[PDB]
């Protein structure tokens, strides 16, 4: 068994409290990972007989590190190596040459000097950021230290105090990144010989500060970055191009007229209200995909209206506009006039505008509009961290793939609608996809007010407080797929009728429903539960065990309607018992089952036997004190078995040579002391960590058990300690002789 | 010493574990408080020998309660008897005579029969609350049952399932609640010879179902409380009038006839909106002080003003005006002209309106403005449980009173003002208490801001992104003395300006600050920190533990400026040491020191030297493990000593035989095991449950100072358990022998 780290050849080694490089690592290993971990020294026999290996993480070691001059000097394959977060005080000396990647992230690195660098000639990628970054006084660049590097792609000297772009670059460069990098001048000769240049990252140089998880420091007399007009001029392959945070005032229209593929341009966080309004530079980009505009506003300045300039029209090939932190009051359809024109525009992002009243009659004049982003404004009732990250632009998707997936998504989420008006939804386009979350939407559904747009498959109405009693509720919405009622909590409850679910029955097309954290302790549908096409419930939260202790048992057979059912989720409702006959009520179509994080004492294993579908049982985080010894004569199909975090002291005599179909069975964080050869098949998984185990005799049974059923991977062995005795406690079960 | 009550004569014996009534009281205790506990059983030999009590509270026993026919019967002084939550069938049998309060609230109740209380004539109150609710069917009241009870001035009969006003009351009745009692109609003959009530409660008859803490059923057909136009024809003393959620569309005047004294009116969780813009009710109410008519709105409607009636002027003698859920757009000048002329008139709550915008011009027109409640409003920047309480009203205080207290309060808390307009505070009265919490403001203070009301004494900037960088910020309002910035998150981060408490020197007249969880790492004050008006500053939730941690010691007197502070809280600051130096540098003019909830594993006690006004000292949930012997030479003005939640194994030889000033010494919740005659005075209190305590014979020498020290309260003693041995184990340390 591989011991400590985990075969698959990538070798996972990380973040297992080793204090020096494991010799019990296999000589076939290509990947070797020891990241997270407490190592200190770095010697030529830490990697002794692994000239196989070819990449080798030893990033955030300890919790510096002190390598040894040549120490990967004998490894003749070794071509990604990453040292990030090392505490080196200088670039490792002796390095191989065979190397393609480098990683010197977050080390004390002052100097990029020849003797380190620029013997290696074979380099792809390197990283040399975080380096010289708020210690510095100035990064120390030899001359023409990257002039030798000829098959350099990727340079990043991205969060160091540079102050100047270094001389001398290499003609190979693909990608430079030279991010909050204190050059506050651009010349024509900083990017003279990079013709094969495509992306260019010169954001954070004299920054407007904002909310960053980095130091920031705004130039002097609130100035911006001095890019002269020729700097860009031999730049014609360049695609990517990031201004973000440069406290720009203007843009020159002479920086694009060599540059006919940018393709992504990111200005948000600049003072450029003004040239929104006009923009000469918008006619020198018809290329251009993606355009970022955000949190431009003026500092206490709140507009009637959004100033568009007309040269947004000559923008042919925009598919994705951010407009975010503009700050205006209303939006009207002559304001979004340019933008109407454009054939392939599909996402407008208005997040954070504040905008008060949007005419949504301009959304249907658009040609191929698919992401109408509206979420953080004031629309109200309508009546009669990580270095490898993008800091200035938001990677996540605007919807929910699953949301967008669908068709036209429009997201009106953290707005002030605390009702749905009747003209709500006023000449909006085919919306399939609607989020209405964290609305405070106290409004009592009756069929009525999604009649505007009836064809959406998707509708998000999380952390509102609406009322979905009457049985014609969301009813007008016939081709509604899935609905998220999540922490919806009922604000005009009434005994008797709260919580009245019989809108469910009405959907043909209905799959996924989550009415999570809804508080639902109360149920008055007079006959339980129809539903032909429901597949996904999420029952989480709520109060089953009030339901299911009713001293008239009228809710013992809550979930039986729902005869298409393949998961069900049960967590976090307080159950301390579930009734034998509430459990055989539950639909037997059921393939996944969640009980986890309740306060489950015991268990009905016998119960099983009227689930013949069921491949994974979840009982997590629960009470339980003790298992079944004749689970074969119950199930044959289930395949995971979840009971971590629990009370389990015994496995009984039989558990293992029972259950054929069974594949992953967690027992990880239970009361075990030891396992035996009567307790000792298809099983892939077997998790034990965490569990209080007596290593002395007794344990050898389990252990001669694991030698002889290797394929049964035991996961993070480091982590299964022995409780007892003193002089074995803290090692692990497998490394005793 | 008293066990296991606690002698004040009051005697103190609830929360305690009592699964039987202690028979170790003194027969000269008046008062006895056995609530909350696990009694069963009450009979004759229960209170024996105890002919002075006048007071027995029984409530909430067990966690039903099994009293004896005529157990209380040898009482002959007892007047109070409280009986609450302890599932009684029925009513006592045999009850004293002598009784004058009487509460069987939250018991199984069903019958008012005259065995059990019709012979109790000197009852004035009598509390019949939760008795036949939502079980029951009805609650049998046997005809004339309280026609004996000719001295009852109180009788609550609320959340019961009544239908019918019960006939034969008497006339000594002031207060009389029927508050949820399924009561639909209302005649003449109910309250006939009731000339002498003040109270009359029948809200929650017919409701409007909203956030209710109990069950909710609204009347057949939307129907409303049936009130007969002469039902209260002879009610002319009635000051006090709650018709809450009784579903009322109109009001009829005639009510009011003969009701010339009532001064509070609440008509909350109704649909009287026709009724505000209309009502000849107004004018029959000239000595009204307090009317609610919150939660009255429209169900889908937001109008764009709200509809004051003229007849509001009729109200000469109003307080106090509460208009909340309401639910509208526009507030004008117009729109509160009735109101203008009123002049008593002091409080408005105008809360959960949603109102967009106000024309705060019309606030400076009202005579004798106190409270402005503008609260969870979207008021946007301007540019150029207990049965005992009040379900439907607010008891607590709108503002703060210490903030109300200055003068003129506006509360514009729970708002859309995301940064501070030119003309926010515009045409405005003479404001001395402001709150704009939670507003989400991130406005860059400047000295502009708040010009309008230059006259603030109380800011309340709570849970706001404020940024007072800028040495002018605030410095407008001269007269501030109490500025609450807690929760701030600066949204604007510089480094090398980020944090500059500057402002804070400037106020001449600032006596209270509190900073609290603003997440201060990072000063930038050159200069350390005067401030000659300031007597209280709050620091808890910062990072202290960063700043004096300092490889340069730049913060080491962060607080030395402030030569007038007396209060000074420093709680949760992850310290785990406090620098010497930097301790010597905290204002020696301090009286209170709290430096609770850190992880300090150590404490200087010489450095306490420097300070002779220390009065209190908080180090509450550290992780200290030792204490000093030589105290005395260190401190002699310290009173208040709190050490609750540490490490403490050992106490010092010569610890209590020390300090002469000290009176309260908190060593709860420790690693004490016993109490030597070494370490064993003007000492009023010693706090010592939840400590290891080993009942041994070691323990004798503290048990025998126990005796010795009757003056020494040590409260809890039923908590003060034995860790070891194991039949000593739970037992307390005064019940050895
Ligand atoms: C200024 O603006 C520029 C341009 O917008 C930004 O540049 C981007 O920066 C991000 C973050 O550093 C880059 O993202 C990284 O891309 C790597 C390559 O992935 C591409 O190629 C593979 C195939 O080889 C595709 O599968 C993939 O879809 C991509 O097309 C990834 O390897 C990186 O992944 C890392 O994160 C993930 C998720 O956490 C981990 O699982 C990985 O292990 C890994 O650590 C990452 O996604 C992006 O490529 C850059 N743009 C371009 C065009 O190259 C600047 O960041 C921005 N500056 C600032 C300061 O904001
Ligand atoms: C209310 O309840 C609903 C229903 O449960 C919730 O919606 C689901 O949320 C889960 C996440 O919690 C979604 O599942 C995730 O989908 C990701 C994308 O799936 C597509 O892409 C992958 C490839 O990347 C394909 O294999 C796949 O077929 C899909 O085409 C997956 O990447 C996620 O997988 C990862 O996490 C899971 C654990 O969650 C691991 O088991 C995986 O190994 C993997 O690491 C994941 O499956 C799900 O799609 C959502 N469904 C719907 C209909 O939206 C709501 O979120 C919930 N609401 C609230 C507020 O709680
Ligand atoms: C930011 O920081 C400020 C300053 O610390 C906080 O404001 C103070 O908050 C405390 C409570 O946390 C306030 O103290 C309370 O005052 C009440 C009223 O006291 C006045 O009236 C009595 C007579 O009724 C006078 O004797 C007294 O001198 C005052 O004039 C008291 O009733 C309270 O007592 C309760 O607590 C004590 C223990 O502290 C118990 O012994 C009592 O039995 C009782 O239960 C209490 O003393 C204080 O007045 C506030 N000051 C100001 C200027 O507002 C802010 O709350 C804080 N902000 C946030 C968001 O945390
Ligand atoms: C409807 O609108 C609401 C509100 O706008 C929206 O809720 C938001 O959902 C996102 C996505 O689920 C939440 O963001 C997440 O935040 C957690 C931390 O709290 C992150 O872990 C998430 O992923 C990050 O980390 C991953 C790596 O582990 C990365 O791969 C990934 O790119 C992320 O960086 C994620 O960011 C967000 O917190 C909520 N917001 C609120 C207010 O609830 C909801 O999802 C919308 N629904 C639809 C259908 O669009
Ligand atoms: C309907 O309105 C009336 C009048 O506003 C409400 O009466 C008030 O009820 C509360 C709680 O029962 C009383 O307060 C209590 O007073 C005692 C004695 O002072 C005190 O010991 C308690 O701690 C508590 O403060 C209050 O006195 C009483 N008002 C009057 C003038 O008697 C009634 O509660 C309302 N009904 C509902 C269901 O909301
Ligand atoms: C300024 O406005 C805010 C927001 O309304 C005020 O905060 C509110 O403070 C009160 C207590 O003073 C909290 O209400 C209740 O407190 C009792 C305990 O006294 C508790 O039992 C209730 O459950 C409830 O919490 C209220 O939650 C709190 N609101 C927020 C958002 O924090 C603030 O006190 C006002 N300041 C001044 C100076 O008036
Ligand atoms: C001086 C000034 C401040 C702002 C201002 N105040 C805000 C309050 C909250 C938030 C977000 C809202 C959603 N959740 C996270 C925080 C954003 C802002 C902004 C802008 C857009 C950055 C706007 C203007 C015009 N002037
Ligand atoms: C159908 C309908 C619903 C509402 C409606 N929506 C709300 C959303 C949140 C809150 C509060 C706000 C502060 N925090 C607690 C909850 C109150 C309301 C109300 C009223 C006043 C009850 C209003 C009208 C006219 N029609
Ligand atoms: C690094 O390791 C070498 C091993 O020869 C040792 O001589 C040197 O002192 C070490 N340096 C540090 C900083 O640990
Ligand atoms: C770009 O470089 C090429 C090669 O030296 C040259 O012909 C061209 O004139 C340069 N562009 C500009 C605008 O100077
Ligand atoms: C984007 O627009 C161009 C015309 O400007 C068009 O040729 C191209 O096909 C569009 N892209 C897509 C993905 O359709
Ligand atoms: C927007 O749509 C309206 C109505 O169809 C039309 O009159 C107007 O010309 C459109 N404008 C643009 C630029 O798409
Ligand atoms: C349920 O919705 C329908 C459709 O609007 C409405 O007629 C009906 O009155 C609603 N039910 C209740 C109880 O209000
Ligand atoms: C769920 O319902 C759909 C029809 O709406 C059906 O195709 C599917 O097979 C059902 N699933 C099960 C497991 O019965
Ligand atoms: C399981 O439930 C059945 C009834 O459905 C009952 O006969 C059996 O005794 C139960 N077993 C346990 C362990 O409670
Ligand atoms: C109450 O106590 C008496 C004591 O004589 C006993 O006879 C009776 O059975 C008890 N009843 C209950 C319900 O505990
Ligand atoms: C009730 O009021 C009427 C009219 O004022 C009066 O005639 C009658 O005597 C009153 N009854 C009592 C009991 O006061
Ligand atoms: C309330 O108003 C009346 C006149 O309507 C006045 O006589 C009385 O003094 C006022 N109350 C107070 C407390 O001033
Ligand atoms: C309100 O104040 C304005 C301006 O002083 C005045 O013209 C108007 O008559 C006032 N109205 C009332 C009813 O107080
Ligand atoms: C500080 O406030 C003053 C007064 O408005 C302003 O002139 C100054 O520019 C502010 N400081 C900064 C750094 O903006
Ligand atoms: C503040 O300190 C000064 C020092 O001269 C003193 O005169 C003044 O009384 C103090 N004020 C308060 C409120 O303690
Ligand atoms: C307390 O601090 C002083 C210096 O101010 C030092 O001499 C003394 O040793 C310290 N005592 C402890 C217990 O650290």
């Amino acid at each position: 068994r591989s011991y400590p780290c985990d075969e698959k050849v990538i070798a996972e080694c990380s973040n297992r409290r080793l204090q020096e490089v494991p010799q019990t690592v296999g000589k076939y290993v290509t990947e070797l990972d020891l990241s997270d971990n407490f190592i200190t020294h770095i010697t030529n026999e830490s990697f002794q007989g692994l000239q196989n290996l070819t990449k080798i993480n030893l990033n955030h070691n300890p919790n510096g590190l002190n390598i040894t001059d040549g120490a990967f000097l004998n490894l003749k394959n070794l071509r990604e190596l990453l040292l990030e977060d090392n505490q080196l005080p200088q670039i490792p000396s002796g390095l191989p040459e065979s190397l393609t990647e480098l990683s010197l992230i977050q080390n004390n690195i002052y100097n990029i000097t020849k003797e380190g660098i620029s013997r290696l000639i074979n380099l792809k990628n390197l990283y040399l950021a975080w380096n010289c970054y708020f210690n510095c006084e100035k990064t120390n660049i030899e001359d023409g230290v990257f002039e030798t590097l000829t098959n350099l792609e990727l340079l990043s000297l991205s969060f160091n105090s540079l102050s100047h772009v270094p001389p001398k670059l290499p003609s190979s460069l693909r990608k430079l990144f030279l991010s909050n990098t204190q050059i506050k001048y651009i010349s024509e000769e900083d990017f003279k010989g990079l013709i094969n240049l495509t992306l260019l990252d010169l954001s954070g140089n004299c920054p407007r500060c904002f909310n960053a998880p980095f130091p920031c420091v705004p130039c002097d007399g609130g100035a911006s970055i001095n890019i002269d007009r020729f700097a860009f001029q031999n730049l014609t392959q360049l695609r990517y191009l990031n201004l973000s945070s440069t406290s720009l005032r203007k843009i020159n229209a002479a920086w694009f007229k060599n540059m006919p593929h940018l393709k992504v341009l990111d200005l948000e966080f600049n003072y450029l209200v003004g040239e929104i309004a006009s923009g000469a530079f918008l006619t020198m980009l018809p290329r251009l995909e993606i355009l970022d505009l955000s949190f431009n506003y003026i500092k206490g300045s709140y507009p009637q209206h959004i100033n568009i300039s007309r040269n947004f029209s000559k923008l042919l090939s925009l598919r994705a506009l951010h407009l975010r932190g503009y700050v205006f009051q209303e939006l009207r359809e002559d304001d979004f006039q340019p933008l109407m024109q454009l054939p392939n525009l599909s996402t407008i992002n208005l997040g954070i505008n504040f905008i008060k009243q949007i005419d949504f009659k301009l959304f249907q004049n658009f040609s191929n509009l698919e992401i109408i982003y509206l979420s953080e404004n004031r629309i109200s009732p309508l009546v009669k961290f990580d270095p490898h990250s993008n800091f200035y632009h938001f990677t996540r998707p605007l919807i929910k793939p699953q949301c967008a997936a669908y068709g036209k998504a429009l997201d009106l989420s953290l707005n002030s609608i605390f009702f749905i008006g009747p003209n709500q939804f006023e000449n909006l386009p085919d919306i399939a996809c609607l989020n209405l979350s964290a609305n405070s939407n106290a409004q009592v559904l009756s069929g009525t007010e999604f009649s505007a747009i009836p064809h959406v498959k998707y509708l998000d109405l999380t952390n509102n407080r609406l009322d979905f009693d009457n049985a014609s509720a969301l009813t007008e919405l016939s081709d509604l797929e899935v609905l998220d009622l999540s922490y919806n909590s009922h604000y005009f409850r009434i005994a008797g009728v709260t919580h009245h679910l019989e809108f469910i029955q009405n959907f043909t097309n209905l799959k996924v429903l989550n009415l999570s954290h809804n508080n639902i302790y109360t149920l008055t549908d007079k006959y339980n539960l129809e539903s032909k096409s429901l597949v996904e419930l999420v029952f989480s939260g709520n109060r089953l065990d009030i339901l299911w202790n009713d001293d008239d048992n009228r809710y013992i057979s809550i979930f039986k309607g729902l005869k298409n059912l393949t998961r069900l989720d049960l967590s976090l409702n307080r159950l301390k018992h579930i009734p034998n006959e509430a459990f055989l009520n539950l639909p037997a179509s059921l393939t996944e089952l969640h009980i986890n994080d309740n306060m489950l004492k015991f268990f009905n294993w016998t119960l099983l036997q009227q689930f013949p579908r069921l491949e994974l049982l979840d009982l997590r985080g629960n009470k339980l004190l003790f298992l079944t010894d004749s689970l074969s004569d119950f199930t044959s199909s289930l395949r995971t078995l979840l009971l971590s975090h629990n009370r389990i002291s015994h496995l009984p005599s039989g558990f293992l040579s029972e259950v054929s179909s069974l594949k992953h069975l967690d027992l990880s964080s239970n009361l075990l002391k030891t396992i035996n050869k009567s307790a000792l098949t298809k099983l892939s998984m077997l998790e034990l960590h965490g569990n209080p185990f007596e290593c002395t005799c007794d344990i050898g049974d389990f252990r001669r058990w694991m030698d002889e059923h290797l394929n049964v991977k035991i996961p993070r062995l480091v982590d299964v300690i022995c409780a007892s005795p003193g002089d074995q406690r803290g090692k692990s079960i497998v490394s005793l002789e």
